[PDB]
């Protein structure tokens, strides 16, 4: 296992080249007038896309060192995208700008740690100013406006998002399904979602969405860790002869069992998904029992006496539809007795009335809200199936954007919020010259994305950036109409969470990369 080691400036230069390649591939798509990029496929028909997430996913460098740098930048950008629902290309552009400026500063002879601390101070102040500039959208009218704007100025999508948001609640869960009719409708069904995802990425069967979807799947509920397969041969073969998919909810699935599941999924004879149980300790067991009473099944506990071998088909829980993502799952319209759910929620209410501490009180309140609020599913309608799928994807994107907005408000989009906060912080200073240099690096990097957008528009980035900086408030430059004005009023905005998350992960990866000292990677 011989490995190649690069020390000092060599590794940093290789990382700079890798991140430069990744950001040059991704940033061309930034902005409303984003350049097309061609991703060649093995089949023979290349796919032309204008979204940075796919370009980042396809990018992988031949050189090991540059590949490592691009991979870490892509990882932090994907973290930002998953946390916020958008902002891969913005985070990548910010990261590239900070890396370039910080590596130039390091080559001058300044302390990388002081530069990193200055960058962190600058981005913390920028986040504070951005939060100050955020415009809340708690009211339903602004929710509808944000939903409409996010869905490329479509009023029906915004109306659907607003109605569902009001129906389930501000923190509720909303799922999108294709409707059988032309008219679109929404309804509230029993279900819940939790903060656990799929154990193996190979379980995905919908590469376009990057999520696992099952139609009327059985649900297995066992708190015992599964490592042997012989314990689950009977239930697995019962599910197979039934023909329905299986969802495995357990404390942890690993060892030969996980390998058996993944190879069976690859062979496609039986579709099965394994999901780690939510929480830990007795709270995990309580959540598992809540899922069991929601889906009509029963948990399998080694302490009580029932075993996986003796578990039968009717013992497994049943749901109408489940969705598994990398971070969170979802159960939609899980079939279960109404009386059982009412009894369980009454028991949880009794427990919260008898709750002693405040932490367990909040935990029980969150659990009861999850159990009783349910999931609101929206059925999108269209004339044809192609329009149906397009509108479903558009509605999902609008839903993500609106959830981010209602979580953290909205700020002027098009990359002018970063310009505003940079102009505000122009007078910020640190406790050392190197920290001041890092702060200036961060401010210029925050200026960069608007420059990239306007360059994609073909105009001069410097003049437009200076004109935007001269203004105040939500005043900015629109890329589509090639003219200035208030970005919020004229329909260009993004949720504050997206910008904040992109800036924060860009700063974090920049701090990690600037202070990177050496590398360890395998020989070519």
């Amino acid at each position: 296992a011989a490995k190649d080691v690069k020390f000092g400036n060599d590794a940093r230069v290789k990382m700079l080249r890798g991140v430069n390649v990744l950001a040059d591939a991704v940033k061309v798509t930034l902005g409303p007038k984003g350049r097309n990029v061609v991703l060649d496929k093995s089949f023979g028909a290349p796919t032309i896309t204008k979204d940075g997430v796919s370009v980042a996913r396809e990018i992988e460098l031949e050189d090991k060192f540059e590949n490592m740098g691009a991979q870490m930048v892509k990882e932090v950008a994907s973290k930002a995208n998953d946390a916020a629902g958008d902002g891969t290309t913005t985070a990548t552009v910010l990261a590239q700008a900070i890396i370039t400026e910080g590596l130039k500063a390091v080559a001058a002879g300044m302390n990388p740690m002081d530069l990193k601390r200055g960058i962190d101070k600058a981005v913390t102040a920028a986040v504070e100013e951005l939060k100050a500039l955020s415009v809340p959208c708690s009211d339903s009218k602004a929710i509808a406006q944000v939903g409409t704007i996010s869905a490329n100025s479509d009023e029906t999508v915004g109306k659907l998002i607003a109605e569902a948001m009001d129906k389930v609640g501000k923190e509720g869960v909303i799922t999108v399904e294709d409707g059988t009719g032309l008219q679109d409708e929404l309804d509230v069904v029993e279900g819940m979602q939790f903060d656990r995802g799929y154990l193996s990425p190979y379980f995905i069967n919908k590469p376009e969405t990057g999520a696992v979807e099952l139609e009327s799947p059985f649900i297995l509920l066992a708190d015992k860790k599964i490592s042997n397969i012989r314990e689950m041969l009977p239930v697995l073969e019962a599910v197979a002869k039934a023909g329905k998919p299986l969802l495995i909810i357990a404390e942890d699935v690993e060892g030969e069992a996980l390998a058996t599941l993944v190879v069976n999924t690859m062979r496609g004879i039986v579709k099965v998904a394994a999901v780690k149980a939510p929480g830990f300790g007795d709270r995990r067991k309580a959540m598992l029992q809540d899922i069991a009473t929601l889906t009509g099944g029963t948990v399998i506990s080694e302490e009580i006496g029932m075993e996986l071998e003796k578990a039968t088909l009717e013992d497994l829980g049943q749901a109408k539809r489940v969705v598994i993502n990398k971070d969170t799952t979802t159960i939609i319209d899980g079939v279960g007795e109404e009386a059982a759910i009412q009894g369980r929620v009454a028991q949880i209410r009794q427990q919260i009335e008898e709750a002693t501490s405040d932490y367990d009180r909040e935990k029980l309140q969150e659990r009861v809200a999850k159990l009783a609020g349910g999931v609101a599913v929206i059925k999108v309608g269209a004339a044809t199936e192609v329009e149906m799928k397009e509108k479903k994807a558009r509605v999902e994107d609008a839903l993500h954007a609106t959830r981010a907005a209602v979580e953290e408000g909205v700020v002027a989009g098009g990359g002018v919020a970063l310009i505003r906060v940079a102009s505000k912080l122009a007078d910020l200073r640190g406790q050392n010259e190197d920290q001041n240099v890092g702060i200036k690096v961060a401010l210029r990097a925050m200026e960069a994305p608007l420059r990239q957008i306007v360059l994609n528009c073909g105009e001069e980035p410097s003049v437009v950036a200076n004109t935007v900086k001269g203004g105040d408030g939500n005043y900015g430059y629109n890329a589509a109409t090639e003219e200035y004005g208030n970005m919020i009023d004229m329909g260009i905005l993004d949720p504050t969470k997206v910008t904040r998350s992109a800036l924060q992960y860009a700063a974090s990866v920049a701090g990690l990369m600037i202070t990177t000292e050496c590398m360890v990677t395998d020989l070519p």
